[PDB]
């Protein structure tokens, strides 16, 4: 998450050319042939002290600013001071006004390589309005700064502003007169950018009441039949087609962390014949190499993990009146899963002392499951929810 | 996380290469991915690809493996995805759509 | 809001050339070296009525 | 898109959640600890005054 003057591909790349030049100065008239020896890419502009450069840079979603970036370096390798990195909000009337400024003169190197630099503080930011990165270079010893700039050609809009004076670079609020004065003395287009290196990540949930038309773009469906997937039907999910095997979909949001909660409500599954397993998934691999099951049955309910070939049971508890609103979770601190029935405790529990699934990044997907057996489907499904539990 | 042949689709004239993987793979924002194109022939035939110059003291981002065995290699470690990135030197365009 | 056919920021800027030419079609053999003074940007096309 | 009927904004927060999130920009005169959440309910996390 972050914003640009121009994307940082300009900055890092380059094209080659070809084709052919035209005519010459003087000598004798010949056009050379263009290859890939010729690159396109930015050019570097040299700075003195006290001349300040800035461009504009627009805000796509709101978020809270953390870090500025620019690609800069140093002429010489003798030692500097007060080159300083700032942003200014643009106002309704155009006047800039200062909410951050930064040193950076510490980090900076004789290569060309970029300078990011953390604000004293969080500035938010909005969608529609425009922000300025200046780089001021105030230095005492005198060494020049050499920031990576991109052409802009005339007759187009102008956007970057430009200070010469030792007045107008360390000035913080800047006038309407003077942003127009700039911005007509500019000539160049520095590269800047707005990051968000660091958010308070919230614990995403979601969830679905599965009453629409079709399964839809948010689930991707796996079976063992081969042509039908988990198909919809009044309103609920269901095991579509009239094949013997097993429908698995899971939902493309993943969660925050590996804290997990997932909660559904079974229905028509009071009416199975025999064998008819079916519930939620939790700690599913985008590949489902391994995933933890929850089964329940007209008789009993289990907890399965493994791939979807071949499932290991791990604990199971005998029940009765299945068609009510289950829920199961996973404690980290104890590294422990529970399974709530109607909201009562119902005895399901399972202990990972073997440490048998893994937990990361790759392990934060949920979904459903049914299966489908001589001639008897599963119970259907509703209301399903996932979430990271506090 | 999927792999396709192409060979039998190609055309000496440049022109774009489509794919379909054998399974869908999801996939989510702020992580990378990575499109790679082998060519593992036995014939013998060189296969140009459209890149795009990159230009020196900016982030490496490409990939490019010589050998025969880093070429068929299918799980690639962080050690030889360093040695991979600073070998390369150009940039292809890929796309996943 | 809007939406364009190609980034305006192409239609208001341009690029710095670099590097160095090729072969020359007549005359002593040579290779022009590129600068700052060559610009790399979208084209002009006249149209009649 | 130059002129729109722009609409009345408006947001609303159950606070029912683990961590306050990025939707909260957080200041306090504490120096690290910030409004938190917890029980479902925002609250002064720490003991400082």
């Amino acid at each position: 998450t972050a914003f640009v003057t121009f994307p940082e591909m300009f900055c890092d790349w380059g094209f080659a050319l070809g084709g052919t030049t035209g005519a010459q100065s003087t000598g004798t008239a010949h056009t050379h042939t263009l290859n890939t020896d010729g690159l396109a890419a930015l050019q570097i502009q040299i700075l003195p002290a006290g001349y300040a450069i800035g461009g504009y840079i627009g805000i796509s979603d709101t978020t809270i600013v953390d870090t500025i970036a620019m690609k800069m370096y140093k002429e010489t390798s003798s030692a500097i001071n007060n080159v300083y990195l700032e942003v200014f909000r643009e106002d309704s009337t155009g006047a800039l006004t200062s909410v951050g400024s930064v040193d950076v003169s510490g980090q900076l190197t004789t290569a060309s390589d970029y300078v990011e630099a953390t604000l004293p503080a969080g500035v938010i930011v909005n969608a529609g309005e425009r922000y300025v990165v200046r780089m001021r270079n105030a230095t005492t010893v005198g060494n020049r700064v050499g920031v990576s700039v991109m052409k802009e050609l005339v007759g187009g809009r102008e956007l970057s502003i430009r200070t010469e004076t030792a007045t107008d670079s360390n000035k913080t609020f800047y006038t309407p007169s003077e942003v127009l004065t700039a911005q007509g003395v500019s000539v160049i287009m520095p590269w800047a950018m707005m990051a968000a290196k660091n958010l308070a990540t919230t614990d995403q949930s979601f969830s679905d009441d599965f009453n629409r038309s079709a399964m839809g773009g948010l689930w991707f469906l796996k079976s063992d039949t081969g042509t039908n997937q988990v198909g919809v039907s009044g309103g609920r999910a269901a095991f579509s087609g009239l094949t013997d095997g097993n429908q698995n979909a899971l939902y493309i949001r993943p969660t925050a962390g590996d804290k997990q909660w997932v909660e559904a409500t079974l229905y028509e599954t009071g009416i199975a014949a025999s064998g008819a397993r079916e519930g939620l998934l939790m700690h599913a691999n985008r590949d489902l190499s391994q995933v933890v099951y929850l089964g329940v049955n007209l008789n009993t309910a289990k907890i399965y993990t493994g791939p979807w070939n071949s499932l290991t049971e791990r604990a199971s508890v005998s029940t009765t009146g299945n068609d009510v609103l289950w829920q199961m979770y996973f404690d980290p601190a104890t590294a422990a899963y529970t399974v709530l029935k109607n909201g009562q405790a119902s005895g399901l529990t399972w202990t990972d002392s073997g440490s048998v699934v893994a937990h990361g990044p790759n392990y934060r997907f949920g979904g459903l499951r049914i299966s489908r057996a001589t001639f008897f489907n599963a119970g259907r499904i509703d209301n399903w929810t996932l979430k990271d539990w506090a």
